[PDB]
């Protein structure tokens, strides 16, 4: 099920959806896997999250060229940390239109990231303002509230059973909520639950640092976050 491609791993999750995985050896954490998504929509490819680095992100684009061979119409990144946004320059070098939460773009320089070219804004109920996410096809972008970070966003894939929680969601057996350095501890549980409520049909939950899981990832993440209050 896993395809090794250079130093990256790709896993098909649905007829039109693949998970990309890249690794960074970070001092104190080991070699951390980070996951994003690749979605074919008709004659276009859409990407969710970069790899950790520009070089790894260029390798994602190389895999897409070899395995799908359709243009990458856009990428959306899910917050301003390196696992999600470290490869922005590779997307720009490739001519790909890039999107992030407006707040992610504002935070990018101080986080050591390069901003995306376009900013998403969100209605009070969390759904993206559609004018700011043109041509997103089946990608349904939802801001669940502050959690792992204040700017974290999530993405469902219409027509599939898949939703992507990024670094907000940890797997159903996780022992901790990971890196809480920029987290909103009081609102985390509610934000995890809001993600689940936004995508009630999603039976496959994809996340940054573990393999795809059932919705027990959502309930378990929220239950762990209940203890932060
Ligand atoms: O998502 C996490 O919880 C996480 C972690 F547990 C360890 C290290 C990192 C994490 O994500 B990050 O904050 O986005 C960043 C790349 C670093
Ligand atoms: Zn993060
Ligand atoms: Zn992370």
């Amino acid at each position: 099920g896993d395809q090794r491609f250079g130093d990256l791993v790709f896993r098909q999750l649905a007829p039109n959806v693949w998970q990309h995985t890249s690794y960074l050896d970070m001092p104190g954490f080991g070699a951390v896997a980070s996951n994003g998504l690749i979605v074919r929509d008709g004659g276009r490819v859409l990407v969710v999250d970069t790899a950790w680095t520009d070089d790894q992100t260029a390798q994602i684009l190389n895999w897409i060229k070899q395995e799908i061979n359709l243009p990458v119409a856009l990428a959306v990144v899910t917050h301003a940390h390196q696992d999600k946004m470290g490869g922005m320059d590779a997307l720009h070098a490739a001519g790909i239109a890039t999107y992030a939460n407006a707040l992610s773009n504002q935070l990018a320089p101080q986080e050591g990231m390069v901003a995306a070219q376009h900013s998403l804004t969100f209605a009070a109920n969390g759904w993206v303002e559609p004018a700011t996410a043109p041509n997103f096809g089946p990608l349904k972008v939802f801001y669940p509230g502050p959690g792992h970070t204040s700017d974290n966003i999530t993405v469902g894939i219409d027509g599939t059973d898949i939703a992507f929680g990024g670094c907000l969601i940890k797997d159903s057996k996780a022992k901790s909520l990971g890196n809480l350095g920029d987290a909103d501890t009081e609102h985390y549980a509610a934000s995890a639950r809001a993600f689940g409520a936004a995508f009630p049909k999603a039976s496959m939950i994809v996340m940054s640092h573990s393999a795809p899981d059932s919705r027990a990832a959502i309930t378990h993440t929220a239950r762990m976050a209940d203890k932060l209050r």
